[PDB]
């Protein structure tokens, strides 16, 4: 008969970069 | 003969922390 | 008698988008 099915396959690859993150603070006065 | 194929495998790793964001505004007159 | 088992599967999905980066520097001189 046909055997066991095969182990699960490797991981994905790596995701995509994050967001920018929020502007900076206000500059100096 | 062989067995099928196993399942797709897991998610890859998390992608990167985003680059830093854009400078802020302008400081008080 | 029972055939060998099957080969491993796909690879798995692209992993879920990264963090949101820091905050930016600083702006201007007022």
């Amino acid at each position: 008969p046909p055997g066991p099915p095969g182990p699960p396959g490797p991981p994905g690859p790596k995701g995509d970069q994050g967001p920018p993150g929020p502007p900076g603070p206000p500059g100096p006065p």
